[PDB]
């Protein structure tokens, strides 16, 4: 929807701190006519209150060989988060100013160590390392973006738990450190805690992977999300080493029983949906994968007692290998066959059309089912999968 008429962008708060790029100490933040600085607002803000950002660019100065990270160590409370949002559903871009060739170890853009933060309509770009690095818990990132950073767009690690990433984008992240073999779009990986979730997100044109859940035994849930064109060299790097997977759903033989539904992967150099040596069974229901190096790659061993669960998935214009799995009602087994005519559009340029100003993904014809497709009502009635008609349609999109 269009929330441009709402000053606080959908947020209910008891106190507003008005902030602008030119905000300073001669102001109290009582309105946009007397805006305070971001740092001043950060010092004053308490649980349940809101740092309201005037739409624009907030530039953090760069100094060669030095980090310029903003640390979010204060905490909100349950039912009283600390809100940080661009006004009138606009955009607030935090530019950390790092030159393309430069990077600093641990120089994140946003370092979130505290709990119960709620970000909306904010972007992080040109950070010296990860755009956002989250070790705190119960944080929310809604209608945010992390792009052109020197490492992974947004990463959750070192105990970070119960974090929710809603309608957010991560793109064009590349690490000069390892020639692109590290920077992902979203990285809920390694030592992250439980309960981390991604819904309505898009990750594209990152040097390494779209989403990466490497070496974590903690279950991650990914819903209604996109991962495309990862692993492509847009940086003129003669030694490029990006892997190029869409959803990298595991790693290092960690047992991670992840769940991914109604999601889309296309145009990735390697695998659209990737087991990546996860030793645990992954749940993959109602997804669509198109023209990747490999559409679904689950051809590695799992630990005894583990088994993947695949239902209602679509593969088109690339191969599928799904072993060690309970699989049926997919386009490559007992479900109906998928071909180009089953889709209204395969124009991939539609994938990055603008979201609504409230964050809602654009409604386009890309990968939507044609009216005469046999994929309609052809799926199994899996628990917690929404549908119209008699049964779920095969793939990520219900024909409505
Ligand atoms: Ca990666
Ligand atoms: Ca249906």
């Amino acid at each position: 929807a269009d929330c441009s008429s709402d000053l606080t962008s959908g947020i209910s708060t008891k106190r507003i701190y008005y902030v602008a790029p030119n905000g300073n100490s001669s102001n109290n933040g009582s309105s946009f006519n007397a805006p305070m600085s971001f740092s001043a607002a950060m010092a004053a803000v308490n649980p349940g209150e809101l740092i309201l950002l005037k739409p624009g660019t907030y530039t953090i100065p760069y100094t060669q060989g030095k980090g310029n990270t903003i640390t979010f160590n204060k905490s909100g409370k349950d039912g009283a988060p600390i809100y940080v949002a661009a006004a009138n559903c606009g955009r607030a871009v935090f530019d950390f100013s790092f030159p393309d060739s430069q990077w600093v170890q641990a120089s994140y853009g946003f370092y979130v160590t505290g709990d119960y933060w709620y970000f909306k309509g904010v972007e992080v770009t040109r950070a010296g390392y990860q755009g956002a690095y989250v070790i705190g818990s119960h944080n929310t990132f809604e209608n945010t973006a992390f792009h052109h950073n020197r490492n992974t767009g947004l990463e959750i690690n070192n105990g970070g738990s119960y974090n929710t990433v809603i309608n957010s984008d991560a793109y064009r992240n590349y690490d000069p450190k390892k020639n692109g073999s590290m920077a992902d779009g979203f990285g809920p990986k390694q030592k992250q805690g439980p309960g981390n979730r991604f819904v309505g997100c898009r990750a594209w044109e990152n040097s390494d992977d779209g989403f990466d859940l490497f070496d974590s035994p903690q279950k991650v849930v990914i819903e209604n999300s996109w991962a495309f064109r990862n692993g492509i060299n847009y940086w003129n790097d003669s030694a490029f080493a990006g892997n190029g997977n869409g959803f990298k759903l595991g790693g290092n033989q960690a047992v991670g029983n992840h769940r991914i539904t109604r999601s889309v992967a296309f145009g990735n150099v390697s695998k659209g949906f990737d087991q990546n040596n996860n030793a645990g069974g992954v749940t993959v229901i109602n997804n669509t994968s198109y023209k990747n190096g490999i559409n679904y790659g689950f051809g590695s061993n799992v630990q005894s007692g583990q088994k993947h669960y695949f239902r209602n998935n679509v593969s088109l214009s690339a191969s599928v290998t799904v072993s060690n799995a309970d699989a049926k009602s997919n386009s490559w087994d007992t479900g109906p066959a998928a071909s180009a005519s089953d889709f209204v559009s395969l124009d991939t340029s539609l994938a990055t059309v603008s979201r609504d100003n409230d964050g809602t993904l654009p409604e386009t014809s890309l990968f939507r089912l044609s009216a005469n497709s046999k994929l309609i009502n052809a799926g199994t009635k899996e628990s917690n999968i929404s549908y119209s008609g008699s049964a779920p349609d095969l793939g990520a999109f219900e024909r409505n």
